[PDB]
C-alpha cells in the first residue's frame, strides 16, 4: 500500500527473483505474474500495454523504476481506475449503462466545466466505436484517458 522499508524490499525482490537476461531488468512477460504473488492487480489492458509496447523494442524488459512506477499509483490507492468509473456513473444519469450527450451536458455543469452539446457531442462519437451515440464504462475510460 506503499513504498515502506519493507515494502520495497518485498517487490524488489520479487523483482530480482524473475530477472532472466540480467540486464538489471526482468522480462514484461513476467510482470503481471510478479504482480501476481503481489498484493498488485493492474487492469488487463495496463499489462497489455507494457508488454505490447515493449513487446517488440528491447526484448520486453523492466527497470525497478518501471515496476516501482505502477506499484506507487497502485499503492497510492488500490488502481486509480474506480475513479474513473465513478465519474461515468455520474455523467449517466440513467442506470440503462450508457451514456447521452444530453446527460453529459447536464454533469459537465455540476462540475463546473461549461461545455456546449457540440463539443461534447464530438468527444462522444470519437469515443464511440459500436456505433450508438452513447458511451459505456469502455467508450468512457477512453475519452477520459484523452483529458
Ligand atoms: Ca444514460
Ligand atoms: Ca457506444
Amino acid at each position: 500500500s506503499e513504498l515502506t522499508e519493507e515494502q520495497i524490499a518485498e517487490f524488489k525482490d520479487a523483482f530480482v527473483q524473475f530477472d532472466k537476461e540480467g540486464t538489471g531488468k526482468i522480462a514484461t512477460r513476467e510482470l503481471g505474474t510478479l504482480m501476481r504473488t503481489l498484493g498488485q492487480n493492474p487492469t488487463e489492458a495496463e499489462l497489455q500495454d507494457l508488454i505490447a509496447e515493449a513487446e517488440n523494442n528491447n526484448n520486453g524488459q523492466l527497470n525497478f523504476t518501471e515496476f516501482c512506477g505502477i506499484m506507487a499509483k497502485q499503492m497510492r490507492e488500490t488502481d486509480t481506475e474506480e475513479e474513473m468509473r465513478e465519474a461515468f456513473k455520474i455523467f449517466d444519469r440513467d442506470g440503462d449503462g450508457f451514456i447521452s450527450p444530453a446527460e453529459l451536458r447536464f454533469v459537465m455543469i455540476n462540475l463546473g466545466e461549461k461545455v456546449t452539446d457540440e463539443e461534447i457531442d464530438e468527444m462522444i462519437r470519437e469515443a464511440d466505436f459500436d456505433g450508438d451515440g452513447m458511451i459505456n464504462y469502455e467508450e468512457f475510460v477512453w475519452m477520459i484517458s484523452q483529458k
